[PDB]
RNA sequence: AGAGCACUUUUAUCACCGUGUCCCCAAUCUGGAUAUUUUGUGUG
């Protein structure tokens, strides 16, 4: 009946994170003014994007892939969602459609 | 269970290439630490 949560921390080593919209010949990353102060931030979505690849490698089965199109970068290889279980490892089984 | 917050910042790339801080020069010239001083006093 409890809800516990965490927090982490990372161990030094220089930054590889690149946020686009680059300026001129360089490509920054987006800051935020804490203090004043310059700072780094990673979104949430990339985050998620990788604890599903991580349970898709681990063997538990999902039905949402996006693979590396020609075109560009789409996701696909998914059906109705219609059980909760081997889909969407209980989390987010978004829809908008009216059909 | 907050005007339902996901599906995307993604994939590659040597600041590279050659280059004697070099060539001469004296720290040189003189100068008495000098002047005096009893380890003296007695024991089978």
């Amino acid at each position: 009946n409890l809800n516990l949560f965490a927090t982490i921390l990372t161990y030094p080593a220089p930054a590889s994170n690149y946020r686009g919209e680059s300026e001129e010949n360089r490509s920054v990353i987006q800051k935020i003014l804490k203090d004043g102060q310059k700072y780094a931030i990673i979104s949430p979505e990339s985050m998620r994007n990788a604890l599903r690849e991580m349970l898709i490698e681990l063997g538990q089965p999902n039905n949402r892939t996006r693979l590396h199109s020609e075109d560009q970068l789409a996701v696909e290889f998914k059906e109705y969602p219609n059980p909760d279980k081997f889909a969407d490892d209980f989390l987010f089984g978004y829809m908008v459609a009216q059909t």
